[PDB]
C-alpha cells in the first residue's frame, strides 16, 4: 500500500525496541522493496535503532523483498517463518548474518 508505512512501523519500533531483544548481533542491512516501477533501497542499523533511505556504502546482508509481504509483516500480520516458506524474502551476500534474523522464527522462552 506504500514502502513509507512499511519503514514508518521500523522506525517507530526501533526507538521504542530493546538492544537485547534481537539476537547477538550489530551491523547493517540493505532492504530492497521490489516493485513494477522498480526497488525501493533502503538502510537499516542493528547495532543502534536508526533508519535511513537509499543505499548503504557498504551493507552487511543485501535483502530483496517483495511490496505486498513487507505488508503482511509490517502489518503485523504474517510471520518471518511464512514469507521465508514462500520465497518472497530473497538473501544474497552475508547469508550468516541474515540467518540470525531468521532465527527468531524458533520459539524460546527469553528473546
Amino acid at each position: 500500500m506504500s514502502v513509507e508505512t512499511i519503514i514508518e512501523r521500523i522506525k517507530a519500533r526501533v526507538g521504542a525496541v530493546d538492544p537485547n531483544g534481537p539476537r547477538k548481533v550489530l551491523g547493517v542491512f540493505q532492504l530492497n522493496i521490489k516493485t513494477a516501477s522498480g526497488v525501493e533501497q533502503w538502510i537499516v542499523d542493528l547495532k543502534q535503532l536508526k533508519v535511513d533511505q537509499g543505499v548503504f556504502a557498504s551493507p552487511d546482508v543485501t535483502v530483496t523483498v517483495g511490496l505486498e509481504d513487507m505488508l503482511a509483516i509490517s502489518g503485523k500480520t504474517l510471520t518471518v517463518g511464512d514469507a521465508l516458506k514462500q520465497g518472497k524474502i530473497e538473501l544474497s551476500g552475508d547469508a550468516d548474518l541474515a540467518a540470525k534474523l531468521a532465527e527468531v522464527i524458533h520459539h524460546h522462552h527469553h528473546h
